[PDB]
């Protein structure tokens, strides 16, 4: 029945003190949750029937905590590192129940210049040297790293399985 699970996390810098933070949850091709600036803008029946309230509340708390952290750090990349306004940082996480495997894909302004290997960020081969300080600042934030690992390996799979089992 569909077992394709993805979460899209996007930060768009609007100004040195303003970012737009978007979280989208997909089961197959269907959007089931959308948060914009931490405001719940859409929740599908597929989500509410699948995820118990106590669990949904823990997941929401987790995303908001981590997302606000990432937002704050991105405010600094623009003010300090001169990253342009309108820059987009996107992370896709996915989970396949058929193989019990997680994955992530990262784009900076639509480009694969950074990856996350399960433990840390790395600047990919051939990518601009100006990403080295950013990756350093990412890996320095041990809470951000711990949180991403916990989403990849624990909370994303947990939500995925609930959604699949109710579809």
């Amino acid at each position: 029945g569909s077992i394709k699970f993805r979460v899209i996390f996007k930060v768009t810098v609007l100004s040195e003190d303003e970012v737009e933070v978007v979280f989208e949850v997909y089961l197959g091709d269907e959007l089931v949750v959308k948060l914009v600036n931490f405001v719940t803008e859409y929740v599908a029946p597929a989500w509410t029937r699948a995820v118990p309230p106590e669990v949904a509340e823990a997941l929401r708390k987790a995303v908001i905590e981590w997302g606000k952290g990432v937002a704050e750090l991105f405010k600094k990349f623009v003010k300090k590192y001169g990253i342009p306004y309108g820059s987009v940082f996107e992370i896709v996480i996915g989970y396949d129940a058929a193989t019990d495997t997680s994955f992530n894909e990262i784009l900076v302004d639509g480009k694969p210049v950074i990856s996350f290997d399960g433990e840390k960020f790395v600047v990919n081969e051939g990518a601009p040297k100006e990403f080295e300080p950013v990756v350093e600042e990412l890996n320095a934030n041990k809470e951000l790293i711990e949180g991403l690992k916990f989403f990849l390996n624990v909370l994303g799979p947990l939500a995925a399985r609930r959604l699949a089992a109710a579809a």
